[PDB]
């Protein structure tokens, strides 16, 4: 059995009530939200304010308070509602039954923290990371990677069948000069696998040629046509160059703990020929300067689906890719995690796909989840002085360094070398790199700051991961092992008489409702906001309620309130999932 979405349950209850009080009213508002101040209950329903605002006319405006009255008068018998009260104009304040909350806290402790599955399976495709081969993967790709991983995890946790696609840029004209140069530098590449060093030095080598030698440029353009032509030798060089890129990428994905099925633009090369003919045959194609282009009614720009030279484009592959995901993959949802600079691009592509009838946005969710740019502390584009793209591995390396530094006051002397000399160091470094991104609205520009993100106090992974170790330490330092806790879970009636154990209990039980909202807006920062809220709710609890009494001298225990122990476990279980959804790896000791 799994956690219950209280907002959905409450919406279902007031739903039946409103239908009973006002049977002829259609699509009444059902805004149910958690109360911030315990004064006014645990949840609030505003539907009576919204209902009067529906029936509002020129001459007559019904009092919300009377509506509230009819609504509450028709509340069905339910398991979660203690009592309700009508407040102010017509706010409906909701108090949860103590039994319900207590029992649900127990339920997550015994069956673990988990979501109710989809009634029917659903396939979600998440298109993220997607660096360009031969060019340096940059912080834009980092964001996509971090955000996409966490989205994927969220839908997995929610029971969706998730396909993680790395839509890599491996079909550009970027390859012409690279291949030509490979051929010149390693004339035996066809047999002797060439020792390409850093792909970027090699790119820079061939780009100087590309920019200075007119005749070389021509070869490069031909290599691109031969590559599209599936020429064996040219294709072999393309594989060898991609191989080299792949091993570098795998370093980053392993570090970041990310799993991705590679499926670059090159994957769709056959399907692109069809895509072009299908737009031609349906009459959507216009010839312009030798280019085959497509105007989508409503859009600011046309799609270029074939260049003058017969070469396919980024528009061509996105069109091939969205089509195969709709028909072959039979996706119920496709999520594109790409920088906001490409909004216009994806808006036109989706428009193009609807125009030719590949999907109905009411039946299939197709969603561009964009994100703002990465800035330094100067509010200009995050670069390396000067003024070039920063190696992600360097970025990560600098994280691991600063994390260890933090730890050496003075924790190199408490923890195992494993506990520290990796577990805490890597956990904090990567956690802070992820948390600093995801904890802010993805849409906004993001100031990448090692100092802000590694800070021990406030909304950081450093605070939260530490708060997590403390919460675990309580049962640890009272010798209540995992078998005792599991046992206690099955037997102890969790008690919620204190103000702070009630605040904390009802906060814990909000986890499912938080996640479900994120499935709709794909705003992961509210999950962060909730982890932080949860930590704060815990600290307030702990500072008002003893989990163990040690009785002064000589401070050696002699009392364990097993229900406040369990509360601690429920907090950490929920925090642990949350971290997991964000791709954050909590440690035990730190
Ligand atoms: N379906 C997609 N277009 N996914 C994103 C591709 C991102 C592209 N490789 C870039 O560097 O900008």
């Amino acid at each position: 059995a799994s956690m219950i979405n209280i907002i959905s349950r409450l919406q279902e209850v007031f739903g039946h009530a409103i239908k009973a009080a006002y049977p002829d009213l259609e699509n009444p508002p059902l805004l149910v939200t958690p109360s911030q101040q315990a004064k006014f209950g645990d949840y609030q329903c505003n539907s009576a304010m919204g209902i009067s605002q529906m029936l509002k006319t020129k001459e007559q405006k019904v009092n919300p308070r009377e509506i509230a009255e009819n609504i509450t008068k028709h509340l069905p018998d339910n398991e979660c509602i203690e009592k309700v009260e009508i407040a102010g104009p017509g706010f409906i304040n909701v108090h949860l039954r103590k039994d319900f909350v207590s029992e649900q806290l127990t339920s997550l402790l015994v069956n673990g923290v988990q979501l109710p599955a989809l009634g029917e399976n659903k396939k979600v495709i998440v298109d993220f990371s997607s660096p360009n081969i031969a060019k340096e993967m940059h912080v834009g790709h980092l964001r996509s990677t971090i955000i996409g991983e966490s989205i994927s995890r969220l839908f997995e946790f929610a029971g969706y069948d998730v396909l993680r696609l790395n839509h890599v840029g491996d079909w550009g004209t970027q390859f012409g000069m690279l291949i030509a140069h490979l051929q010149d530098k390693f004339p035996d590449y066809l047999t002797v696998s060439p020792p390409i060093g850093d792909l970027q030095v090699f790119y820079k080598e061939s780009k100087k040629r590309f920019d200075t030698e007119e005749e070389f440029k021509k070869r490069a353009y031909q290599c691109v046509v031969l590559l599209q032509g599936k020429n064996p030798d040219i294709t072999k060089a393309w594989k060898l160059i991609c191989d080299v890129s792949r091993q570098e990428l795998n370093k980053i994905y392993d570090a970041l703990d990310v799993s991705l099925i590679e499926r670059g633009e090159s994957f769709y090369q056959d399907r692109m020929n069809d895509i072009v003919k299908e737009f031609e045959d349906r009459g959507f194609v216009q010839v312009d300067d030798g280019r085959k282009i497509v105007f989508v009614p409503g859009c600011s720009i046309p799609l270029t689906i074939v260049k003058s030279d017969g070469g396919y484009t980024y528009d061509t592959s996105d069109l091939a890719a969205i089509k195969q995901r709709l028909f072959e993959e039979k996706a119920d949802m496709i999520i594109y995690v790409v920088d906001n600079g490409q909004s216009v691009h994806f808006q036109t592509i989706f428009a193009a796909a609807q125009m030719i009838g590949w999907y109905d946005p009411k039946v299939t969710r197709v969603f561009h989840a964009g994100f703002g740019v990465v800035l330094g502390e100067d509010k200009k584009k995050f670069k390396t002085r000067s003024g070039e793209t920063v190696r992600l591995m360097d970025l990560l390396g600098e994280g691991l360094k600063r994390s260890m530094d933090k730890l050496k006051e003075k924790e190199r002397d408490k923890v195992l070398t494993a506990e520290e000399l990796n577990a805490a160091q890597t956990s904090v470094a990567y956690g802070c790199i992820k948390y600093a991104d995801l904890s802010r609205n993805r849409l906004n520009d993001y100031i990448f700051s090692f100092d802000k993100m590694l800070d021990d106090r406030g909304n950081t992974a450093a605070y939260l991961l530490y708060a997590f170790t403390r919460i675990r330490s309580i049962a640890r330092l009272a010798n209540i092992d995992e078998e005792m806790l599991q046992k206690a879970a099955r037997e102890t009636k969790i008690l919620l008489d204190h103000e702070k154990e009630w605040k904390l209990g009802r906060c814990i039980l909000r986890f499912p409702e938080i996640l479900q909202k994120i499935l709709d807006d794909l705003f992961l920062h509210t999950l962060c906001d909730y982890i932080y809220e949860l930590a704060t709710a815990f600290t307030e609890f702990y500072d008002s309620c003893y989990c163990v009494e040690k009785d002064r001298q000589t401070g050696k225990i002699l009392k364990v309130n097993m229900w406040r122990m369990l509360l601690c476990e429920a907090v950490a279980a929920v925090m642990a999932k949350g971290f997991d959804i964000l791709g954050i790896k909590p440690v035990q000791r730190m």
